[PDB]
């Protein structure tokens, strides 16, 4: 048993994961096959950084004007082009560590693993969820744009992530990796806000679900309720409103549990209308939802 | 900015995983140059349990009693011998994907990353630290004895932790790599009860820092103690007491964010007493105490 917030393995990933040098910037790049991604932003400077000219700033760019190294050594870049608001550098060499992949786009309220990059050079793996305003609630520094997110999904890396900037919030956003940003966001310096966050309510579901399976049971009653019922007392707590797809994709913490999803929902209400008393669950004294249904599954019966 | 729960990449250690078989039992072992270790409950079975006898157990068996299997490929077993309590078993192969690498045993306080694995295939990785009861806050099912922890010193591999138990409190226990338990817990089926647990003070004012780093500050107070007072306060709460070496350790964070650690330490010291009153510090309504200083420093400075 336990509970703990996980990631996926990182070694596919860390194989991929090169520095990309233009002039004076350098960030991080994933090198898949012959082709090299990195944010496009690697091209500009501060003097273009309100109205960047992006085709102006990459034909003036030749392929000798990017450095990109693998550790510590150089690969030779051979091509290069832009799609949306990713740079594709083609390189002489191919990665020989490329995993089996698939670029996707993930929706939000879903979680991926994040491997943190400095220089070309993993620093840690973290899991993160996109939030309903289409940000993350990152760890991200200086240096670190290029990073990606990911999910493994059999022994295929989803790429879904790639990471271009921080809001004033202390927030990010970013792009799947064909260069289209999550949100409505863009990679330029204008003033950018996300809307108001909310609360992902079938993950905070799925994680008392969790605490059930790991024994943490105190907030469970044999109380029920409907799904209107329970959708009136979510908003007033800014939880996003709970659907039939999502009760569904509850159904197998469900079946194990034996509890209902509208029993839990009936917990949850009474959890947001009397608070937790001082209680813990699964050693958080707030409600998390950043698990999903399957993050739930897999690590609650060992999905490799 | 931000601040997550981050593990080490795990790459280096995933390369190292491989499945252990003896008889129907299946676990997880350590493959490292041409040896392979998991615990040496491995040999057992039912009966066995309440006080196995290892060593009758291990002579009785033959190198053809083991089958380790690295993917899909066997790796003949020329040699079994045991070193307390986790079972050597030499290989006709030595492992080309062995890391640098060192044994080494944590003490109480100190954080490592935990890379799951069943039927020797990577399942996630999280972090976690040595209690100071030396149990750990894992996320471990039947089948994850032999996963390991640790720490990445660069380029080196520093193996802390092999899974072996679950006490019933839901709590985790096991060996270093030399085989020898943390605390004082034993490999046989009997009742065993770890000690009082008690919250990481040095953890805490780590995390404290991490928050105002990133922008929390509403919990800082004028007032400044010693560590004497500090430490009544201390054992009020079941923290454990704060050393010389401990206020030293957090001297990198006091010089980043120019707070003195004995004033942080009086700000915990009003947090202990009154509690947040409803707010939040890094997104937790609970003081955190599994981030050790420097975990702190490798986010908030981006170490690779
Ligand atoms: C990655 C850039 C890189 O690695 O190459 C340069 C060597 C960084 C990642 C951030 C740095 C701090 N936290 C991060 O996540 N990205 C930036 O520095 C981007 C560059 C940029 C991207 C898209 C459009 C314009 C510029 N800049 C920022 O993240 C800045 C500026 C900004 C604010 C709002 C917004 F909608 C777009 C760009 N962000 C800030 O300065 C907020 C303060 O927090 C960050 C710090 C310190
Ligand atoms: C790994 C063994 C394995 O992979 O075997 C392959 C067939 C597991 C890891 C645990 C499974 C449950 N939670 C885990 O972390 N280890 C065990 O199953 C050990 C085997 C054992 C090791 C040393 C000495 C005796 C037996 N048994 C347990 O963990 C049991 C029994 C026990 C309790 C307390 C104690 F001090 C020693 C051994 N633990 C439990 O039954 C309580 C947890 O129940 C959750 C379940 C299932």
């Amino acid at each position: 048993s336990g509970f703990r917030k996980m990631a996926f393995p990182s070694g596919k990933v860390e194989g991929c994961m090169v520095q990309v040098t233009c002039g004076t910037t350098t960030l991080n790049g994933l090198w898949l096959d012959d082709v090299v991604y990195c944010p496009r932003h690697v091209i500009c400077t501060s003097e273009d950084m309100l109205n960047p000219n992006y085709e102006d700033l990459l034909i003036r760019k030749s392929n000798h004007n990017f450095l990109v190294q693998a550790g510590n050594v150089q690969l030779r870049v051979i091509g290069h082009s832009m799609q949306n608001c990713v740079l594709k550098l083609k390189v002489d060499t191919a990665n020989p560590k490329t995993p089996k992949y698939k670029f996707v786009r993930i929706q939000p309220g879903q979680t991926f693993s994040v491997l943190a990059c400095y220089n070309g050079s993993p620093s840690g793996v973290y899991q993160c969820a996109m939030r309903p305003n289409f940000t993350i609630k990152g760890s991200f520094l200086n240096g670190s744009c290029g990073s990606v997110g990911f999910n493994i999904d059999y022994d295929c890396v989803s790429f879904c992530y790639m990471h271009h900037m921080e809001l004033p919030t202390g927030v990010h956003a970013g792009t799947d990796l064909e260069g289209n940003f999550y949100g409505p966001f863009v990679d330029r310096q204008t003033a950018q806000a996300a809307g108001t966050d909310t609360t992902i309510t079938v993950n905070v579901l799925a994680w008392l679900y969790a605490a059930v399976i790991n024994g943490d049971r105190w907030f469970l009653n044999r109380f029920t309720t409907t799904l209107n019922d329970f959708n009136l007392v979510a908003m007033k707590y800014n939880y996003e409103p709970l659907t039939q797809d999502h009760v569904d994709i509850l159904g197998p913490l469900s079946a194990q549990t034996g509890i209902a999803v509208l029993d839990m929902c009936a917990s949850l209400k009474e959890l947001l209308q009397n608070g937790m008393n001082g209680r813990t669950i699964l050693g958080s004294a707030l409600l998390e939802d950043e698990f999903t249904p399957f993050d739930v599954v897999r690590q609650c019966s060992g999905v490799t």
